[PDB]
């Protein structure tokens, strides 16, 4: 199986899944990080991308 890892662009922190990133950011769920990645929008004031 596969869980795509994500990087917070401005901080450099990398999380093993959308869900781990969402939890670290106090967000409702992985959908909120997915939205930031797909739309190039901010979450927590930062940009987000996949790294694998």
């Amino acid at each position: 199986g596969y869980s795509r890892a994500v990087r917070c662009v401005e901080t450099g922190v990398e999380y093993p899944s959308l869900s781990a990133a969402a939890k670290a950011m106090d967000l409702f769920g992985p959908q909120n990080i997915y939205k930031a990645i797909r739309l190039g929008k901010l979450a927590g004031g930062y940009h987000w991308v996949y790294v694998d």
